[PDB]
């Protein structure tokens, strides 16, 4: 199985499928557009059947070792006055094998699992073509490589999806919200605490977990505005500075340190709707194919499942990408629908701030806990040895 | 450090192993669709046996050694003139079997067949390679191990910088069905500056034919197999003996090989980020009997000098050329020394012939140990 | 988990590899001072060939396979009568490969167990040098004459069956200058062979004969050679030249063709594998293949039981019973006509041989191997 | 590889450390522990000097950094609880228990038998006879003791003429209790009358670690009798005040009680035949040196390395081991004595003088921690 396979994107789906592809006898090559591993991102939750895959890969103990250590959580008003304080109650109500871990720590654990897999950074594809025999990949530095299969794991803004799929074959659905997170110097000397302030359909957060020198800032807000270019960091940062102008609290102290952050992340809360995630010798995995959006809390787990099934089906098809890709599209269909529908469900209430009572709030919260456990296990994983 | 190695013969695979063991990540290509296993018996000799032991393949090679029990020199009619019945100085092993052993040591290294380069450029930062299938790849280093007719040397070095010297003789060998039911025996017939051999060793169904003759003729296109075979037939048109029985089975052969006995002469074997190893740089010719050994030493030293220099190819390449020079000269000079009498068939005393044979065996023994290997641990 | 494997033959090394591959840390002991590489050509066949593949030695076994190119049957005066022109490998070569596969497993030599006891917690093993060790499990692979079987199992729980024949084989210098040939001479229900495979300096001699006699002490080497010389006193041909060179041979082997019949091969925390539990005898040609399967299944069942030997040993006996019966019975089937020399033509003999080839292939695949990762 | 039968006694720091390096070098050791589970007691330790390089080559440095102590505030208080002072080179501070855990996770491929202990040892020129508590008799090519200051193996193998235990005039005790004060990432300490009482919390919010250190020339009738230890500790702190009675009341709820005199082991050599002492069993530099764990690191490294360098020839290996460690043991043991000249002496001095003594202590331990150049065994 010396089949040439290209995997685009050193995020979560990308590194995960590289491990499984190698474990099943294939020889993948991994590329990343940025000069180094992007370890940004808020805390993620490895949950449901994804924990089972994590245990199979042999990383579940590492993930448990690098789990979030926040000891206290405070919601405050714009004056800093405490309204609600928690000390870990949130984690009790949740699923059993769920583990919360900062995204970059999870990516680092995944990158250590594929140290024997080639990985080239600062590598950008400019165009892709394919025929019955091979895929042609053209790189910005002048290289032209031929591959038997190409797998895209470059995120919801997948440039591969745009180079391979027509506009009539994929739809991006805006859920009326935006998310941003970045690390800054811990100017508040916070220790194992998360502070959040919600007002006027906006949320501002700042936390400290392990590194006492660094704090992670977070912004979430409702909006239907669309950027001229969702990939222009300068427009992203200006839009964030304008929406949170006059919010008060620690917003300006946070945004003033935004320029010295090395892990900036900003995106719209969006979903990718496709009838198929494969075209010829090219397959999409993770957010590139079926992003459930941050509001589902399931993007990383769907990345895990999609990587395992695609690599497994290729093993079961003895390299017949025609059959594997077809089974891949079918097996993941119910799981994608459950998770994406859950995400839309959450968006109906997210930051709405409708004047509801504790009864209404507790019912939505408990129904979210039940709904997310069923969704996280909405599929039974096959076996491939 | 991305490294391309060109040619899956002896030098190529062997340097892939030594680059991998020293930490590098080589990639190998081969022009032909499958590994080429043709060739006559070769000898792993001298300091090259030490390299083989360090590679962990010495026992395997010994296990695959030739097992010819009898060697008969015969006249054109079949009458036996001379008969013979024949160490860690030397292990004789058919070329194909040694190639197989080398390949099995680099199963973790990617090897791409039916792949050949049409253009090669380099700057101070990388080498750019354009392949026949339209691919373009950048490499930190390119090591050419594509043999005497190396296209890489032709595209990188000017006509001024290399010279191919014809030693006035030709070689051809191929396997045919063992129609004579030979068993661990080699039959040879020499006459009129020509030699015809046929042997059976390890596969009872297969016999290996061999032709060697003196000639100062040069083919119009040495790459044309049709010309090669036509020239071979014209040269042995009426040699007699089993010549026709052998040539008529040539079309059934899967491993036909034919070439002139040639040496490659260069003052340096490197240019920028591109280095040559094996026959592509310093072919000692079949008449030296040391090509594969000089390929082992060339691979081991080049990989080691890249390790000792921490990837500074400038340092490693200069060290490479210097350390290899005395070993190349001794082996090429021995090759030419052999060609002075090869198939000349001068009327000499049986004592003289025996004496020149003793001197040849003594000379190759010393030549095969002409340098001390550096240690790279 | 402390696990003791007794015997560095074929079954022993095989189960050590598998136990290690499944997470255990076995220890291997051997009665003799060094590994015993004696023996004639054996055949890896049937499901055993798949286990060899999963162990990563199949190609190694192929590389060291036999290379005999001609077989001649000859009369006592040297005149040829007949001439002829899955992997066959000499026992010593296969034992080499298996020992290379367990370089991470300790092997202590010159070790002899003298007493064995067990309770529901551990097995206690007494050694001749005075050591006393407790083990969670003890696995016996000490061959047909298993001292462990005799110490653990009552005389009514096992039966030794003599198949009425003997076998001896040893390597001597190649004084005849044989090259890749096997010369055999059959007469009076006795067979004498001498072959040369690869090493041109050595020839391997073989002796086989029918007999109902039993030795006073089957492990006494002097009585073995006396019985051998008396049996071939006036056979003629090369018997004297071969037997006169026994003293310079370093790998003398002699044994009776025997089987071991048991209803169960485990007792508490002790398990038998290989010839010690279900020896099918040389006439079956499946001893080494039965060693492979026993080692594979026993280790696998232990892994699946997460160390619970009660479940593993129960499944070990259950899964192996069909395979053992077929191979043991196949061996008895061969003995009824082995060296008997019935009055039939060569078309009948070659007909029986064709039946044997079909039968042995079915028997060598007479079970389906479970999977354990 | 090597399949020499090697027994390593003691699952602390030196023991697990040497099991790793022996296996890395081609050996197959076996580990035993007297107690039924791994002992994770003890105060914070410092991985320092050349011991940091050994930890890096073991691939545990980041794990050690990951579990580094994270006390945010340190308050020194009087017997009434009033705060008198509040505090806010590749070396890492880490609780001893967490370092033992890490080390046991680097030897997961080596057998480790708990509730195992030796009753007697014999040896001849061919093997060592180790007789076990559960009735086993085993022969070993090499036996390596890492069973601590009161090494039962040393007392079985070495005569009282070959080792000397030096009392440095002080005693130490530490044990975990329920965090009845509800402390978080803080260390509370109180010193008076040549006694020091501490109580802190770092990671487990339900558990606090108590500390006791005092000066005394008294010697226990039997140093291994816990009852005499605690009776001595309670009588020493009878009228101390502060939290001493609260802490010592919760002693019976502790699972990791540690009590010991601050002592050193003085031997001319650390080997006899096929038996070798490593760690505190041979050259314990005392807690006042702050180097026991690091000396255990270097001892395990050099003994294992010299055995590989001599291809299992214990005669040659034991000779290099004794010679090479001598200068390092000398500097660390001497530094521990030097600390004891001022430890808890409480001399009337300026805060400039006390500061100067601390600066000198830090500069000295820096050099003592790098007092030898490590050999390379590749
Ligand atoms: C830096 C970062 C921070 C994030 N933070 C959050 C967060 O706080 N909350 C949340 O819910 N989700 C976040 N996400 C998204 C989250 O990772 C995904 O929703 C999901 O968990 C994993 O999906 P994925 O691995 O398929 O895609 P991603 O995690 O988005 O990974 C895609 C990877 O491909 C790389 N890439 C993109 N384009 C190219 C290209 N042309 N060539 C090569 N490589 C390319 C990207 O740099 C990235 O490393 C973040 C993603 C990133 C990259
Ligand atoms: C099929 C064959 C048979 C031979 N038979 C004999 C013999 O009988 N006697 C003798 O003395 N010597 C023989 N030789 C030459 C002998 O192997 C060499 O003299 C020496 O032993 C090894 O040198 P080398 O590995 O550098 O070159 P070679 O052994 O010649 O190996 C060169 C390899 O590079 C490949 N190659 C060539 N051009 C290209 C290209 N443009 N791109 C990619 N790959 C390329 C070739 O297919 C071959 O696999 C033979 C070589 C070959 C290839
Ligand atoms: C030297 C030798 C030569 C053989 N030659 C042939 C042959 O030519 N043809 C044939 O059909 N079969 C032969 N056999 C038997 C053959 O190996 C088996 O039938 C089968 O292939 C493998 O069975 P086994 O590994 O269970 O037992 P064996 O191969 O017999 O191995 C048993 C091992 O246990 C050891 N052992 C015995 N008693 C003790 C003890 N008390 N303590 C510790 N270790 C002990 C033995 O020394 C031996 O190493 C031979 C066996 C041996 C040992
Ligand atoms: C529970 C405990 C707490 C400690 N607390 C401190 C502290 O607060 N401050 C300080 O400076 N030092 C402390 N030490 C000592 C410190 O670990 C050493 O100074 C050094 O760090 C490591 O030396 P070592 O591993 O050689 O010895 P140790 O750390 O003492 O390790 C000895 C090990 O051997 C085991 N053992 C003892 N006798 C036997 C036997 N007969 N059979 C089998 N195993 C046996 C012990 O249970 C222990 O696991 C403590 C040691 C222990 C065991």
């Amino acid at each position: 199985k010396n089949i040439k396979i290209l995997v685009i994107g050193a995020g979560i789906a990308g590194p995960a499928i590289c491990y499984w592809l190698r474990r099943f006898g294939f020889s993948p090559v991994l590329i990343e557009k940025y000069a180094s591993i992007r370890k940004g991102g808020q805390a993620l939750d490895v949950r449901g059947i994804a924990t089972h895959i994590a245990k199979e890969m042999g990383i579940y103990d590492q993930i448990c070792g690098m789990r979030t250590r926040i000891e206290c959580g405070r919601f405050v008003d714009s004056s800093g006055k405490v309204l609600h304080e928690e000390h870990g109650e949130k984690f009790g109500f949740r699923q059993d094998d769920e583990v919360e871990i900062v995204r970059g720590d999870l990516v680092e654990i995944l990158m250590k699992t594929i140290t024997d897999i080639p990985c080239y950074f600062n590598q950008s594809i400019i165009s892709i073509q394919q025929n019955s025999d091979h895929v042609t990949v053209n790189f910005k530095d002048g290289q032209v490589e031929h591959y038997d299969l190409v797998i895209a794991a470059d995120g919801i803004h997948s440039a591969t999806r745009r180079m391979v799929f027509d506009k009539n074959e994929y739809q991006l659905i805006h859920l009326g919200a935006y998310l941003s997170t970045f690390t800054i110097p811990n100017y508040l000397n916070l220790r194992h605490i998360d502070l959040e302030c919600e007002a006027n359909h906006k949320l501002v957060s700042i936390n400290n977990d392990n590194d006492p020198e660094i704090a992670r800032a977070g912004f979430m807000f409702l909006s239907q505005h669309i950027l001229k270019d969702i990939r222009d960091e300068h427009e992203q940062k200006q839009f964030l500075c304008d929406t949170f102008r006059d919010f008060g609290w620690e917003t300006q102290n946070i945004l003033n340190r935004m320029s010295e952050s090395d892990d900036f992340y900003f995106d719209a809360i969006t979903q990718v709707k496709m009838n198929s995630w494969t075209k010829g010798r090219i397959a999409l995995i993770g957010d590139a194919g079926y992003c459930p959006s941050p509001l589902s809390g399931q993007g990383n787990n769907l990345a895990f499942v999609g990587a395992y099934i695609l690599a497994g089906e290729l093993k079961a098809a003895d390299g017949n990408y025609m059959q594997a890709f077809t089974r891949y599209n079918a097996l993941l269909r119910p799981f994608v629908d459950a998770n994406q529908e859950f995400g839309v469900w959450v968006s109906k209430s997210f930051l709405v701030e409708d004047e509801v009572s504790k009864e209404i709030a507790e019912e939505r919260s408990n129904r979210t806990l039940a709904l997310i456990k069923s969704v996280s296990n909405a599929i039974t994983l096959p076996q491939y040895e």
